[PDB]
């Protein structure tokens, strides 16, 4: 934080519920200095495109979309967005019933 910011999720990613990897898209706008950071995780070994999920990020706003789930991604998923000194997060359940 060259100036004096940190990490604050201006907006988080809503939740959803599908039978598998239909096409649920999400996005959380997080600000911070010089740039914030987003780490999706809850119970799927770092959501970070592990293999069944596919996340991504830009600068002050990350995004997570699911369409590859197999049979162990469960629903409840979250995102601990933080930065050089901030430490915030968000939550949303993305189930994949069958």
């Amino acid at each position: 934080s060259k100036t004096t910011l940190a990490a604050r999720i201006l907006t988080k990613p809503r939740s959803m519920t599908v039978y598998e990897g239909e096409s649920a898209r999400f996005s959380c706008d997080t600000d911070g200095e010089p740039v914030p950071t987003v780490t999706w995780l809850r119970k799927g070994q770092v959501l970070s495109t592990s293999a069944r999920h596919q996340v991504t990020t830009t600068k002050y706003k990350s995004t997570f979309e699911i369409s590859s789930v197999q049979a162990s991604d469960e629903g409840n998923y979250s995102v601990v967005v933080e930065n050089s000194e901030g430490k915030q997060e968000a939550e949303f359940t993305l189930t994949i019933q069958k």
